């Protein structure tokens, strides 16, 4: 299999750039130089990069040295056709940041980080990006007198409505997607999963602006369906950008090669982005890998992941492709009634007193012999894992 | 402490009336009679009792036997000088209902699912119910190529507006809460947690009836923080109902006393549900207990642990009371800067073009040095947990 | 492929056997006739069935009608060529066994449950049963207080010891398997981990005679790794027999189809067991199958599941077998240094004395150059997912 | 209250010395000092102090420097009265370690770490330790390919047979303590709950000199019960040290204060391990604190979370006594018949020929008279609790 633009593969800058200094011991490789990653990231065949203001530019570094980078930066996308499809920011590293960003209970943290997104805004603009992901990770407490949820909510929110104000007066265009993630590194973080994420986006000034960025492993980590989950986000249309990568449940945020984790999900995932309503994907915006090189590999190691990715996401689309053309599939399908779901409960122009007037939803209902029929699940299940498994 | 009306605790019929019947073992219970446990429930403090159909009326009882159980439990209410502050529908024990109620992949369910419903709006609307609550525990999937998300969730919605529409036709002026659960009895349940709940009710046709009635227990099987989600829930003013209990992490549904599983869990969310505003609580709905009294306890067992329930909140809400009014805690809530996340972080009448021209708010901040000052959040903490151990 | 008596695939007649009354509704199939199940199994492939007494023999059965149903029973084994491999005791249905079997804080149920157990082991060796499964579902606790676990492993260890005794003077032969798991029924069950039940084991008066049974879905509800527990299960040599199943991580006993869970953890387990040291397996004992199917299945679904967990393992076993003759992954195997695990750390005959003499294990070592050597891990894993997906 | 000697409340050095530099951030504090530890934990109350040898003597330090902070590290010992009850070796920080250190892919580390212990074992009885912790953060994977966990195993015997022999041979008289935790940093760690670890110890060749050292928050990641299984290490009398910290579930290694997660189970505990029989503790180590002051702090809160250590155990300790004593509980404990699971099931004398003679324990027994009595659990758990808010 191989990767085209068309499909649309990005990876952060920070993913492949991970030194792997985890919580527990020392960084196990070198720096990875922006412009290399950029020459690297073409080549294994990805169509954009995408980065945080501080993984860029230094953190602290004057007009002069920000310039500078900004500008070999810049040639790097040119001579190698890449784009950036989205910009973030930093609101989690400096110790400023040790009670969040936006909603730091210190109000001169909060101002600070306001400043530091309009600035990541200004660039992400120049270099084309159309979306601003949030990833609010030191919003929330470990302690619950410590935070005041309620005043939280409305910090965000204020935070969150300047933003589209200068975005749609400088005409930037720009669409803003909110990451959830449950923990890690506060005990709790505001907003711990997609369904948290799309209700309070809906709370604010132009609604139609926001959406969220969820990640696998985020909904992973409280043991939900992520398939599920943005099915839901797909539903509301609040899917603006994906950031896919593995977990194994419960556990510290693993950030393992697409598909190393929960297989079966990312097989379901695949499918639902891809085999969407009328052949066409149900969603059309970048497959982003956020991902980190196991701690335990080298710079090989660490190409070798960047391509795993692409790799496990065009086998599963192949698969979820071939699951579907298979008119044993579809046989199985009709067995159980999954598209039944799609035609209305109610007939055309029925209201509750035909409703109430139909003996047949009812008084004259069998429910016992209705009861007892099987919807044949187990049997369309096991053929797509045959499927999975290329066993069919 | 002793229990008034003007605590409102309520019982579901189903709590003290369960058998015990596990999924791996026989009942160690007999049936308990509503007329009984109405009975019983007055006299330990309870002010309202609630039920699903099925727990009052056996399934499939015809009218003159429905009829005469309505009369005497209505008598027995009557009597004892309790209320239905609300009801339900079950839509899950029955065979028929084992794909679901409303989404279920067989059409003919989901119209009998409505039916069943309608009849029982009737008659909490002749009970005088205020709401109804809605738990879809037989809504998800057990395999995600089984259930067509987008399709289980139109169907949801299609449902729900039919019930708002036929409530308000006949002036009942019920409010409608949606109970979300990550799963069991289902692999995964449709709205898991509160926020995908929220984000659901959100897209209905008349959501300012629509809320949630969220469980603690529920949230907690997820790993999360109920206090944090209840926070949010009242902050989109969504609060309709609460279930309280205790539970153990993720594994099922234990269903303990209130106060049993998370305990200072259950103490921050006390304090937030009556340390509210004003000095007044930030609820005013039922308090009500949705726990099942262990399987090797026999009636006295039940009884012991219906008083607990209520003993656990009035205990909880004694020391979180006691720990507002500690000037050491006022102290220490103003050294950790609570109070100020309260302050909106711009300035009255200031935009993104003031805070750009404020050279403070970035050009000469001093994050170094903020970042340095501790906000002293442990010694809060200790604080709380001393009040509640009674040892202040 | 097609299952071979070889294969040792076996059933319990509880799996095929549930009518699927869960937690929450009544039961979705009618009961399955044991004579009826032994055809259909031996139709199947399998090689054994086993069974609780109570699975069999209703409870409180007549000895005549005890007889009649184990006469009939056996003419079916003879007639189909099945054999019992492994019986249990119901030691967690009946309200007696509340809290517990061997461990009821009541005496006399600690009498009766011991009873009961012999009264099997006479049936298990009449039937040819090589291994009695203990599971004490009902040995633990809800709450603290409640139990006291060293007197409870201590009344444990008391009804093991008699068991052991009898069997060896009855000349039985058999060998007791522990199978543990976390929770569910109890809050918390004693002898939790593959781990606990092990170190337990080692105590008895002849810990010869005792291994463990552990459950795919049982270590996972904890989110632990199967596999990797099932290797040290191995390494003690305590692994005298395996429950096979499917489990999505912390949650209710879903009890799936074997590899409708984890299927990355249930290839690597087949790798395992199948690829042992010597070009044969690894265990040799029955390849048991404690599943369930769906409560959304009819008799059609039944056998279409019993006959999933067939074809799971067979389609693991062929893709275990390909990964390991890749002269790729091989070539992957040794730059990864898997099998530099296996020689020994200390040369032959060196003591502490020469290793503190080994200037190279230390004064010259240059712990910074290996270190930054990277292991290929990922590429490696790339490689085994290759295979399981057919794309190798 | 306040802390004794006799409390044996010890420290490590990297608690109150981590400076919280997270895997998403900087640190937040400065380095401690190890003479001002000694001299601010002194005053505190501990009576010992706890490091690994790379807490002390920064990694690649001269013998002139190394000998030179030990000196300084004595001095400020035996000013303060400080002891050193145990010692421990990083075995994790390091790259060369990114793959284990005793059971390391690798031969030439895991010849490297032995030596690393030796020397710290060598250090350790110069300063009078009478414990050596194992703590095999590293050991373990990411992927189930990548190690043969036989042999690790086979690896990690060899590694710690070699430290007895060396040890009994200097005469150190020093006892092993081996640390299980389930993952983090590891994907899945070798050893993971206390079980595991039991099992292994068992394995060794002088076992009576391995036991093992528990953390609170380990277990608690797995959702284990923590009591509970602390109950079983005693049991098997391999309760060699404990660590002593909070956590919420299944989630990131979170170290907070003990008791400021799992309340119910803090009290449990402390419970189990002071009112021993006899009215003696049950366990007579040190009281160790393996906990880490939250980033949000600086080093005044700090000393604050190292003196809610010591106050949590003692007023905890101060409630399991108070509990125990009630006369009320005394009641409640014997109609649950908690202490008649300490009287043997058989009669003396009594095997299974006497115990099959008995027609009362099976023929005549009255199994559902038996079923129908309940235990009174519910009502034990509340008093319990009523105790632990100093509600009575
Ligand atoms: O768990 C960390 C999180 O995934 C981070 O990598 C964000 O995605 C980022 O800050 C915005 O994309
Ligand atoms: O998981 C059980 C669930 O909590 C159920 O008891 C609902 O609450 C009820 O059907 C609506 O109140
Ligand atoms: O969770 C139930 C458990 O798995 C049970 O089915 C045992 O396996 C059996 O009683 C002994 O085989
Ligand atoms: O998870 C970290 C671990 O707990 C570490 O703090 C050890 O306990 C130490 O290596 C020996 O005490
Ligand atoms: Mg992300
Ligand atoms: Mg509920
Ligand atoms: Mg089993
Ligand atoms: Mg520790």
């Amino acid at each position: 299999v191989q990767a085209t633009r068309e499909d649309k593969f990005s990876f952060g800058l920070w993913t492949v750039g991970w030194q792997a200094r985890d919580a527990f011991g020392d960084a196990t490789r070198t720096a990875l130089d922006p412009v290399e990653a950029v020459h690297k990231l073409a080549e294994i065949g990805a169509y954009g990069i995408t980065f945080h203001d501080d993984d860029l530019v230094p953190f602290g570094s004057d007009a002069q040295t920000r310039d500078g980078i900004i500008a070999g930066f810049k040639k790097a996308l040119d001579e190698t056709g890449l784009i950036v499809p989205m910009v973030t920011t930093n609101l989690f590293t400096h110790p400023v940041f040790k009670d969040g960003g936006f909603t730091s209970n210190d109000r001169s943290v909060r101002r600070y980080a306001i400043r530091k997104v309009l600035r990541q805004m200004d660039l992400g603009a120049e270099l084309g990006a159309k979306t601003l992901v949030l990833w609010g990770g030191r919003e929330g407490a470990e302690y619950d007198s410590a935070k005041d949820v309620s005043a939280a909510l409305d910090r965000y929110r204020e935070a969150l409505n300047l933003l589209a104000q200068y975005s749609e007066d400088r005409g930037y265009g720009l669409r803003f997607a909110i990451e959830p993630k449950p923990n890690e590194p506060r005990g709790d973080i505001l907003l711990p999963t997609a369904g948290h994420a799309i209700a309070f986006v809906q709370e604010l000034e132009r609604p139609e602006l926001f959406g969220i960025n969820p990640e696998t492993g985020h909904e992973q980590m409280s043991n939900l369906n992520f398939t599920q989950g943005i099915a839901q986000a797909l539903w509301h249309k609040k899917l603006f950008h994906i950031d896919l990568n593995g977990q194994h449940g419960p556990k510290f945020d693993q950030d393992l090669v697409f598909g190393h984790g929960d297989l079966l999900n990312a097989f379901s995932l695949v499918d639902l982005l891809e085999n969407g309503p009328d052949g066409a994907p149900a969603y059309d915006g970048p497959r982003h890998f956020d991902y980190k090189p196991s701690r335990t590999e080298d710079y090989d190691g660490v190409w070798e992941s960047a391509k795993a990715n692409i790799r496990m996401y065009l086998l599963l689309k192949e698969r979820a492709k071939a699951f579907r053309a298979d008119p044993e599939v579809q046989e199985a399908l009709a067995a159980s009634k999954v598209a039944e779901l799609k035609t209305p409960t109610l007939n055309p122009g029925e209201g509750y007193a035909e409703l109430l007037a139909d003996r047949s939803a009812f008084e004259d209902y069998d429910a016992d012999a209705v009861g007892a029929k099987g919807f044949g699940f187990v049997k369309l299940n096991q053929l797509a894992i045959e499927h999975l498994l290329g066993a069919r």
